[PDB]
């Protein structure tokens, strides 16, 4: 006998059996459920059916308690070996048998995770993981969800078509207590195959998302994915055409959103998935909906950072957010409140006042102050693992998750000087260099088209035509055109451009 769910019992046989008319309506007259002391229960079962191959019996009960036994009442006349017409009745065992919880499906969610649902609340000893049977090696396995969601932490590698099944020597896993029924493998049933499913999610921009995959895909359908293909496979709170475009590379499914990111949504695979599949040939395994009832949450993260001065940083956020502390809505937080929350890669935050502020709570930018002028290129801003005050949307919205960000310098320490009617000399704070997209040094040259993608000189609303950039060491020289309006005028301004990708610090 076996228990494959919270209300199910599957009982197996060794020789094809048969059923007599009315056997679906007289289940209690064939089987009987005992307790550990031999005292039979009172009418435990409700309905029953027999499989076509005749070696399987299905029952539904709600009266099962741990360490209960089963057996066939001897005198029973409604179950016949090899035929209801002519055979004898199916015998009974000298001693009853113990129900043993089973397992029937598992998901490989990420490269290092395999979640296995369990039928009922369970108990385990430590986190050693030899009670299973896997081809690959494992490092750790531990319980969760009140004992109803096993987790297997892969250490080796996943080969397509692998199967998970418990061992017959099990001495670690049990049902409902440390002294309950031992999980056992079903006799005659094949080892269950592992199916893939989507992993974690992260918002990286007001429109982009990144999704972890269980293994490196090689050939979706179509190979170059499309907006139509992705809409038919994934679901985002049931919105119509929630998707703008989608690409796959490595173990990441990069993505775009139809409109602005609305805090709250979740992601799960639709029922009719046909596009995203893992493997090649007849071994292809389609992605399935996850076991967890709540769909995977969308974790907001930092978008980008830049230092407006040596002791100020203005982080940009993907959507409206707000600090929440002790049930109230707040705009900023004092040092110790922001200190176990976000940490610069080197240094410490300000002492007195709001060390981390947003002005109006429902905003999109975050201002940080340090212990003086201590920012130098090569410093990063991150959200720490243990944090709860950061929440996007409302008083109970999603909390931010760790992600490293690099700060772009945006401060000029010294003034900018016009030495001639067509010359402007800009003194940069740190040693610099011109490099290419692929990283090869560009030396000290910059063309007119390449010099308009780095900086601009403007008067009022209009800009000024350029002729050449230049940079040797820490002085960056610029030359205008020189005719009509491309000359120095009575009050002008200089600005770096956010499109800049050629000039590095």
């Amino acid at each position: 006998a076996y228990l494959t769910a919270a209300n199910t019992i599957i009982v197996k046989l060794s020789v094809a059996a048969a059923a007599v008319d009315g056997f679906s309506s007289s289940c209690n007259n064939v089987f009987t459920l005992f307790n550990s002391s031999g005292t039979a229960r009172a009418s435990p079962f409700s309905a029953c059916t027999l499989s076509t191959d005749g070696l399987t019996v299905t029952l539904t009960t709600s009266s099962w308690v741990s360490t209960d036994k089963l057996n066939i009442r001897s005198d029973q006349t409604l179950l016949k070996v090899l035929g209801a017409a002519n055979g004898p009745s199916y015998p009974a065992l000298s001693s009853a048998t113990e129900v043993s919880p089973a397992i029937t499906s598992a998901h490989i969610t990420s490269p290092t995770t395999i979640i296995v649902p369990l039928p009922v609340a369970s108990d385990l000893t430590g986190s050693s993981c030899s009670f299973l049977v896997l081809t690959a090696a494992t490092s750790n396995c531990a319980l969760s969800n009140n004992g109803t969601l096993l987790t297997v932490t892969l250490s080796g590698s996943y080969t397509i078509g692998d199967t998970i099944n418990i061992n017959a020597l099990n001495s670690a896993l049990r049902g409902t207590s440390s002294t309950g029924a031992l999980y056992q493998p079903v006799s005659g049933a094949t080892a269950a195959t592992i199916q893939p499913t989507i992993g974690a999610v992260q918002v990286t921009t007001s429109t982009r998302l990144l999704v972890t995959l269980p293994a490196a895909m090689s050939s979706p359908v179509p190979n170059p994915l499309t907006a139509d293909a992705c809409n038919a496979a994934l679901d985002l709170s049931g919105k119509s055409s929630p998707f703008a475009a989608c690409t796959a590379s490595g173990t990441t499914l990069t993505l775009d959103l139809a409109s602005a990111f609305v805090p709250g949504d979740r992601l799960n695979v639709k029922s009719t998935n046909t596009a995203l599949r893992l493997g090649t040939g007849a071994s292809a395994l389609f992605f399935q909906p996850l076991a967890t009832s709540p769909a995977n949450i969308l974790n907001p993260t930092f978008v980008s950072a830049k230092a407006t001065s040596t002791s100020v940083v203005v982080v940009s956020l993907p959507a409206a957010s707000t600090f929440v502390k002790s049930g109230s809505a707040t705009a900023g937080l004092v040092k110790a409140d922001c200190d176990t929350v976000l940490a610069m890669s080197s240094g410490s935050l300000v002492g007195s006042g709001n060390a981390c502020d947003l002005n109006t709570t429902s905003s999109s930018q975050l201002i940080v102050t340090l212990a003086g002028t201590t920012y130098a290129p090569g410093q990063t801003i991150n959200v720490l693992t243990t944090n709860t005050m950061l929440l996007a949307g409302s008083s109970s919205g999603p909390a931010y998750q760790p992600r490293t960000i690099t700060i772009n310098p945006a401060y000029l320490s010294s003034d900018v000087v016009a030495t001639a009617p067509d010359t402007v000399v800009v003194t940069l704070p740190v040693t610099s260099g011109l490099f290419a997209a692929d990283g090869s040094s560009l030396g000290s040259t910059l063309t007119a088209a390449q010099c308009a993608t780095v900086l601009e000189v403007k008067a009022g609303t209009t800009a000024k035509g350029l002729a050449s950039c230049s940079l040797a060491g820490t002085t960056l020289t610029v030359k205008l055109l020189g005719n009509n309006s491309d000359v120095y005028t009575g009050g002008d301004t200089f600005n770096f451009k956010d499109t800049n990708a050629l000039l590095l610090a």
